[PDB]
């Protein structure tokens, strides 16, 4: 019952649900084979653990914290001084001084450069041959976002997306055994990402603007001391990693679900006002996660039937935790018109996310317009599933816009 859990078993990045039901029926919470780190599986418990301050999400706390002082000492100040590596109260300070720029009215400004982009990629391949979501849609639309929101160029677009994706599979080295790339390129992505990086902060520096995050950053730490060079370029580089692939597989998924479901898909072409509705469904009926979420314990404690190593490392089972029957009524329906702010998706406490809006909005043109401009849109082939450490990653996506 507590016993298997092959989170990278082929067929379960399509389909993880059968297997992680189980788990979760039978052990409120186990400990996995060769994870070293118990496995929470049930809503509450899950919840619980978000908002506790009994546990941490760094490594201070951890079973080695001089784990981090070695494997791609590159990312060493982003791990130290970035959003997971700041004790609580510097992690207060650092948010309270971001969030503002992240609220839906601020980022609402970048509705017109969003559409932008969403056009370019439709309007140059369509009335081709074939047409991949993923390749040919989603991978081009995150990074013009946030790109847009630090200002920057579109010819760093492409350098900064292949920033991101490196380095979300990397911090993610000591949380799995296994990565979908090699050390040897993943490492040159980091260090030209932080090059850049740097190239972007210094001409900021000398060409500030008006009502800007970049330029808002760089006073907060050269002015007042709320903010370091070190806790900055941790913050913007934090950012760009933790707001890139989780958005495409947001865009790629919620494709597929309606595509997966002409009942849900015919509603949301009759009240369109479903679209934001329907794609928090879709991180609830169909979570891009592989496990979850960590957290560290800082003392021992035992939380429901098991005592933990001071250190020991947990994950937060939160594609089943969304399947708990007792918070979801027909939890394993996708259910458009569903109540959804029980909802874990975007997380829980101090370290919610703050770029869900942002998420929202950029899916909410992307899904909205491919649709509307392409409403016979059928599947094409079975769609492909990579093995992400951190998540069910889609590696293809094939439809054909209007068939004949
Ligand atoms: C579909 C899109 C997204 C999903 C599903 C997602 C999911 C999440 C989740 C679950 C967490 C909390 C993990 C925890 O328990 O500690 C989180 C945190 C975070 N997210 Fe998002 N996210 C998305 C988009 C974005 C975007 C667009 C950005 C930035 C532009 C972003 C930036 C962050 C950052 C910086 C954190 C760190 C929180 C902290 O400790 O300060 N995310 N995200």
């Amino acid at each position: 019952p507590a016993f298997d859990f092959k989170p990278f078993a082929p067929g379960y990045a399509e389909d993880p649900f059968p297997a992680i039901e189980r788990l979760r029926e039978a052990t409120p919470i186990f400990y996995w084979d060769e994870g070293r780190s118990w496995v929470l599986t049930r809503y509450h418990d899950v919840s619980a653990v978000f908002r506790d301050e009994r546990f941490a999400v760094s490594r201070e706390e951890w079973e080695s914290s001089a784990e981090y002082s070695s494997a791609i000492p590159e990312l060493s100040d982003m791990k130290k001084y970035g959003l997971f590596g700041l004790p609580p109260e510097d992690h207060a300070r650092v948010r309270k001084l971001v969030n503002p720029s992240f609220t839906s009215r601020a980022i609402d400004l970048l509705r017109a450069e969003i559409q932008r982009t969403v056009d370019q990629l439709l309007d140059a391949r369509s009335g081709q041959e074939e047409f991949d979501v993923v390749r040919d849609y989603a991978e081009g639309i995150p990074m013009r976002a946030i790109s847009a929101l630090l200002k920057v160029p579109a010819e760093c677009d492409e350098k900064f997306r292949r920033f991101g994706s490196a380095t979300a599979r990397a911090l993610g080295v000591g949380l799995v055994p296994r990565v979908d790339e090699e050390t040897k390129t993943l490492v040159a992505s980091v260090t030209e990402g932080l090059a850049l990086l740097h190239g972007v902060l210094d001409e900021r520096r000398r060409n500030p603007l008006e009502n800007d995050v970049l330029t808002m950053l760089l006073q907060a730490e050269a002015d007042g001391s709320r903010l370091s060079t070190k806790e900055l370029v941790a913050l913007v580089g934090a950012i760009i990693a933790a707001g890139t692939d989780t958005t495409i597989y947001l865009i790629a998924f919620a494709v597929l679900n309606l595509l997966r479901s002409p009942e849900a898909l015919e509603l949301v072409k009759a009240e369109p006002g479903l679209m934001r509705n329907a794609l928090d469904e879709v991180l609830r009926f169909d979570n891009i996660l592989r496990i979850g979420t960590v957290r560290f314990a800082r003392q021992d404690l035992e939380y429901c039937g098991a005592s933990i190593k001071k250190g020991e490392m947990v994950f937060l089972l939160i594609p089943s935790a969304l399947r708990d029957g007792t918070v979801f009524s027909r939890p394993d329906v996708f259910d458009v018109r569903r109540d959804t702010s029980a909802s874990l998706a975007y997380g829980r406490g101090p370290h919610v996310c703050p770029g869900v809006s942002l998420a929202r909005l950029e899916a909410e043109i992307a899904v909205g317009t491919i649709f509307r401009r392409f409403p016979e849109m059928k599947l094409k082939e079975t769609p492909v599933f990579g093995y992400h450490p951190a998540f069910r990653n889609i590696e293809s996506l094939n439809v054909i816009l209007k068939p004949s």
